[PDB]
């Protein structure tokens, strides 16, 4: 067990999320965004006006990688924005397309949300 | 609405969760001169034992994979002998999440829908 469980999880966590970012990455083209860039936005928009601290931590990024991405998202003029807040809807929508692409009912999603929420708890 | 809500949730949770995981392999991997990805590569190179078929099972641009395999260092005959301490790192890592062996398998039952 212990050997082959912790090994499955390893391959599974890698691959499953490896393919999740893949689908995200296609949709995010329409906006010239990196999946990581996307994540930052979704976070930014729920808090708004947060130090690179409450943010850099909430997105698990060292001040080193976050600064350049913040700058980038700024030239993009999504953060520096009113246009940014405009696409909150179509961006959010991307999370729905991505998981539908995996045939996930709201039943499967809930079950996963709970397993993952505990895992990370 | 709800479909939007749950996606949001799955998204954040998958992102946040794979961050906590990689972060932990990062520590433990220092023993070897390996990177997290360099580690999945090895774990994969070991499960299979073709380069373009590898970039695929491991999901990496051969523009990012080429450097990596070269390195992998004699990791071979001693890569086999080193295969269990390797394996144990996954145990060391997932054990830090203090989860039961059932929940452990649940996550596996769930994580499959993202492979099927």
């Amino acid at each position: 067990s212990h050997m082959y469980l912790s090994k499955q999880l390893c391959f599974l966590f890698y691959v499953s999320s490896k393919e999740i970012i893949k689908k995200y990455t296609n949709y995010l083209k329409e906006y010239d965004l990196t999946y990581t860039g996307y994540i930052v936005l979704m976070a930014i928009e729920n808090d708004e006006k947060l130090n690179i601290k409450k943010l850099g931590e909430r997105v698990f990024l060292d001040s080193g990688t976050l600064t350049p991405l913040l700058k980038k998202l700024e030239k993009k003029d999504y953060v520096v924005t009113e246009q940014g807040k405009a696409i909150k809807s179509p961006l959010a929508e991307i999370s729905v397309k991505v998981f539908n692409e995996f045939n996930i009912s709201e039943r499967e999603a809930s079950d996963i949300i709970n397993n993952l929420r505990n895992f990370v708890s």
